[PDB]
């Protein structure tokens, strides 16, 4: 070996770094804030001193251990390996305060610590720590210790204090406590382990079968600490009580105390991340298995990911199972992190680890216990076992990028809870014990779903009859060829109403419709309500089949039709009323109002739905429910917004009954149309006040500039509306409000309304629940999921239907039992979609829960668009990637921009490898689109096959190190990092070799410009 014998004569061993060591030092300089793995530690001590002893003492310690004389050699070897020098000499740093009042004496203690901790080590120079002294009295000093992780574990530091300590008395006449020699040690025996346990084919394969089809989970961001600076530890109380029944139970099941504190841990990411489906890394101490090899002081730390689900039961079935996966990993422990995993697909954003431990002259600490300390991991949870009161303690450890204060202090109240519930309530089912806070509790259940308003009870046409005496001459309905007055729309409804009634319709019903989009539509509709029927709504415009379908299923009474549909339907056996045919039987019947003694419990329509597999379903829904929509609305939308609405959607649809009976409700008029697309070339599209339709359509519409300038107010709702259309709409001046709504035919039309802010910037949310409405966001086992989580939202109040018609068995199934009320009638709908709360109470819709997707990082959904659309492109490896679909509007966009903007702002697993500039994007009429029909992309590769510009804006330098560091050829200068092969452990020895290059790049300058172009122009030079 010649590296072996070409050593300094300063350094008398060389072995490599660990993947862990790498992996701090990465952390360490990811960014130039330089607080992780950096460890401050500090002691107040009443004694006497012996700074020379003390001093000396330090000099017998670091010649003891070879990782206390350790430089880091990163990039000037083959592999950076860890140099051990023969012998160093540490100062230690004083300073003198007794002029101070004790308060500012910690004001300046504590001002050093924040100095030293950002204050970086330089890895070549040894030794990679400093002690320090700060005197106070000549008995009260201050030691501190500041050393780098890399070096170093608590357990290392624990016992490095501890040989200290009986040799500073040693050489005090105290008592003398002689030192015992090191033993068969060193913590290359841990590194040539590793090194063996890396290629070990049983490990690999073991991990890759505990690991496969993971569902990796990240915690959930709506909060930052951009108030506390290094306080990123979270105190979780924990009383003597609590922790004394935590050991009891560790008993009753016959498992370690660790495996009761663990099993909390899984409670409290399972109610995190709405997931049973966890893993979290545990933090293993692996020291070397022999006697005295716990005394050996180095960095013995690997961080495995642990998996289990929680399928549920009582707490002490959890405890066993943290157990059981606790052994089940214990030989292959040693298999590093960074192995398993690749750069940028971290298996886990949680930790847990456990610490176990155990006069007058001197000796005891009297305010020894600040440590400063920071790992990488966004929660870690630090339990304890306190050496003199040996009682459990948690300090929740976070990352103030990704947790805020907001959100650890309901962190910090699951953990406690969770501990209260295992100490007491040991014996119930975990998964439905209820850890979240009082305040919580009444926020998501109470305060944000106080809609109760009370509404006049009746009628659908009630409401319509009454708006006909306050205005009987007033406009109703505007179509291309004719109008109606409110008498004049009225008296035909009643007279359709008695012939109808004669026929023989009365309460419960069922009379269909298929009639052309004319006033005899409305009628037929009002005629249909006023004798206390209920009607299936048909359309002619849609396929015969959908038509026969619905008549099967809803078995009607009897069909209103014209003469030239009939023809279109399959010989309904059933009485037909063709209306024209007998006209002239109607004009004989009185115009009065029908006054049926209607409840408002009856059956107003069944409306026609598809399941997911595409069955057909009707939506029984009565006339409370309508009449509390309209009723709402009324007190909503304006008497000059109201004035004309577009009637645009097929009665076959539910937001039908939005546009129709609503203006008649008020006084407005129905500004009758086809669709919304016949809008621009209508007679009264000068009319139309409000419009009631589709993200889509109203894009369609902004195209060709076809909005009437009297229309100031947009209805959407249907699919994903982007912020960028609702800044269009409320660029056309007169449009004055803008609303996204929500609600499945099971609730009625609408469920939450949002009136999106002009200028609002971010996704436009769904809102929050219109009049006497309630909205829950529930897991499996119908718990509520903590605020931000994602979960299955659930809807209640007086606009779910009776039931499914003729299906029972799926009513039982869709509106469940309402956990949340105490009336006997109360149900939850089951949606079928995704969603969370923001933290204004806002609901954050995010579809439904069947298309969600999946990838490593973490596996949730897509409906990303607010950076377009993006796609999962399933090819024959049946191993994929995200696709995005974007148009722009003039000069091209760098795609590239458009990642690392996102980068900061979006997680990167999210983050799509692959563009496409396209234009037109699919749709078949206005409605259905096509994901299907999206154009399949071609690797950027190939017609450009040793594709490789050659690179002169000082690429030079940058494509060289790439070159010997990557054992790649010779790299293009459009090439990405990622993709050639690099990693978080290999950016390191890139900064570092362009170090001596003269060149200074930042870890986290590699992972948002990791091309080689626009990494070259943010490196610098520095003179
Ligand atoms: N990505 C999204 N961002 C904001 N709002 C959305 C999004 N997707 C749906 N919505 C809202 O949901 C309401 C109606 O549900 P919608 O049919 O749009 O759900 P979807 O996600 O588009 O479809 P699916 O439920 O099939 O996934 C509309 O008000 C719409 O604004
Ligand atoms: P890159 O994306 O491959 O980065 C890898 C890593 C640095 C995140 C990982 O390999 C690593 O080293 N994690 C550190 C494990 C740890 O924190 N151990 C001690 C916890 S106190």
């Amino acid at each position: 070996q010649e590296v072996r014998l070409n050593l300094p004569e300063e350094v008398e061993d060389a072995y490599p770094l660990t993947a862990l060591q790498l992996g701090m030092i990465f952390h360490s300089e990811y960014q130039g804030n330089l607080s992780v793995y950096h460890d401050v530690f500090t002691y107040h001590i009443r004694a006497d001193f012996s700074f020379p002893a003390l001093h000396s003492a330090i000099q017998e310690i670091v010649q003891r251990h070879p990782v206390l004389r350790t430089s880091f050699a990163l990039f000037e070897y083959q592999e950076p390996l860890q140099l051990v020098h023969r012998q160093i000499d540490v100062p230690l740093g004083l300073d003198d305060l007794t002029h101070l009042s004790t308060s500012e004496q910690d004001t300046a203690i504590d001002d050093w610590i924040e100095r030293e901790k950002i204050r970086t080590f330089d890895w070549n120079i040894p030794p990679l720590f400093r002690f320090h002294l700060h005197r106070r009295s000549q008995d009260n000093f201050n030691l501190t210790f500041s050393f780098h992780h890399s070096i170093l574990d608590g357990w290392s530091v624990a016992s490095l204090l501890t040989e200290l300590l009986q040799q500073y008395l040693y050489l005090l006449d105290k008592k003398v406590l002689p030192l015992s020699p090191t033993p068969a040690l060193s913590f290359r025996d841990f590194v040539a382990l590793e090194k063996k346990t890396i290629q070990s084919p049983e490990c690999q394969n073991y991990w890759q079968e505990k690991l496969r089809d993971v569902t990796l989970t990240k915690l959930p961001q709506w909060s930052k600490s951009n108030q506390v600076n290094q306080d990123w530890d979270w105190l979780v109380p924990i009383s003597s009580q609590v922790s004394q029944g935590l050991k009891q139970l560790g008993k009753q099941v016959g498992v370690p105390l660790k495996s009761v504190l663990l099993a909390a841990h899984f409670r409290v990411l399972s109610l995190l991340n709405n997931q049973r489906d966890i893993v979290t890394g545990l933090v293993s101490n692996g020291r070397l298995e022999a006697a005295d090899g716990e005394k050996i002081l180095g960095l013995f730390l690997n961080t495995l990911p642990l998996r289990l689900e929680l399928s549920g039961g009582p707490w002490s079935d959890l405890v066993k199972q943290a157990f059981d996966v606790e052994r089940e990993c214990l030989s292959w422990r040693r298999y590093p992190l960074a192995e398993l995993q690749k750069s940028g697909q971290p298996l886990f954003d949680t930790a847990f680890n456990f610490i176990h431990f155990h006069i007058g002259v001197k000796d005891l600490e009297v305010l020894g216990g600040k440590f400063f300390n920071q790992t990488n991991f966004t929660l870690l949870a630090n339990f304890s076992l306190h050496p003199l009161s040996s009682q459990i303690e948690l300090t929740l450890k976070y990352d103030g990028n990704y947790l805020g204060e907001k959100q650890m202090e309901l962190i910090g109240g699951y953990y406690e809870k969770t501990l209260i519930a295992m100490a007491t309530e040991g014996l119930e089912r975990y998964e439905t014990c209820c850890l979240l806070s009082e305040q919580e509790q009444h926020q998501l259940l109470k305060e944000w779903n106080d809609t109760e308003v009370h509404y006049p009870d009746g009628c659908i046409h009630q409401l319509f009859e009454e708006q006909v005496k306050r205005s009987p001459d007033a406009i109703a309905i505007i179509t291309e060829n004719e109008q109606l007055t409110y008498r004049q729309l009225n008296e035909k409804a009643n007279q359709l109403g008695r012939y109808l009634a004669r026929k023989g319709v009365k309460s419960e019903s069922l009379v269909g419709i298929c009639l052309e989009r004319t006033p005899e539509m409305v009628i037929g509709l009002l005629a249909i309500l006023k004798a206390g029927g209920a009607y299936v709504p048909l359309d002619p415009a849609y396929p015969t089949e959908r038509l026969n379908v619905i008549l099967e299923d809803a078995q009607v009474s009897l069909l209103l039709t014209q003469a030239k549909l009939v023809e279109k339907l399959g010989n309904y056996p059933g009485n037909l009323v063709i209306l024209e045919a007998e006209q002239k039987n109607i004009a004989l019947e009185s115009p009065e109002n029908l006054s049926l003694p209607v409840s408002s419990s009856n059956t107003a329509y069944v409306i026609y739905t598809s399941g997911s597999t595409g069955k057909p379903k009707g939506v029984v829904i009565e006339h409370h429910s309508t009449t509390t929509l309209l009723n709402w609305s009324k007190e909503v939308f304006s008497s000059e917004e109201l004035a004309g609405v577009l009637g645009s959607t097929s009665i076959c649809f539910d937001l039908s009954v939005f546009e129709l009976f609503l203006p008649l409700a008020v006084g407005g008029k129905i500004i009758l149309a086809q669709n919304v697309l016949d809008l621009p070339s209508l007679s009264a599209a000068k009319e139309v006040t409000l419009i009631n339709t589709v993200p889509t359509a109203i894009a369609q519409l902004l195209e060709i500039e076809a909005i009437p300038e009297t229309v100031r107010t947009v209805n959407l709702a249907g699919e994903a509306l982007s912020n960028q259309l609702v800044q269009k709409l409320y660029q056309q001046e007169n449009i004055k409000n803008v609303y996204n709504l929500y609600g499945p035919s099971e609730d009625t039309t609408y469920s939450t309304f949002s009136l999106v802010p002009k200028g609002h910037h971010g996704q436009p949310s769904i809102g929050r629940p219109i009049a006497n409405t309630q909205v829950y966001i529930l897991d499996s086992f119908k718990q509520p999921v903590p605020l931000g989580t994602i979960g299955d939202l659930y809807i209640g109040g007086e606009g779910l239907a009776r039931c499914y018609l003729n299906q029972p068995e799926l009513t039982a199934e869709k509106f469940i039992s309402n956990p949340f009320s105490n009336e006997p009638n109360a149900k939850l709908y089951k949606t079928g979609d995704l969603a969370r709360y923001l933290p204004d109470g806002n609901i954050d819709f995010l579809g439904r829960g069947d298309n969600q997707v999946k990838l490593r990082g973490f596996r949730i959904e897509l409906g990303e668009i607010e950076a377009a659309v993006v796609k999962v492109w399933e090819d024959s490896y049946r191993n994929k990637r995200l696709v995005a679909y974007l148009v722009a509007e003039n000069d091209p966009i760098n795609t590239e921009d458009l990642r690392r903007f996102l980068g900061q702002k979006l997680p990167e697993y999210m983050i799509p490898a692959l563009f496409v500039s396209l234009e037109a994007l699919p749709l078949t009429p206005n409605g259905k689109i096509d994901r299907s029909r999206l154009p399949i992309p071609e690797i950027p590769s190939t017609s450009e096959q040793d594709f490789v510009p050659p690179h002169t804006q000082k690429e030079k330098i940058l494509a060289s190190i790439w070159q010997d560091i990557l054992s790649i050829k010779q790299v293009s200068r459009y090439d990405r990092f990622f993709e050639v092969g690099g990693d978080s452990i290999i950016s390191i020895q890139v900064v570092a070799r362009a170090r001596q290059a003269g060149l200074k790049i930042t870890p986290k300058q590699i992972f948002e410009y990791p091309t080689l172009a626009e990494l070259a122009t943010v490196a610098d030079y520095s003179t």
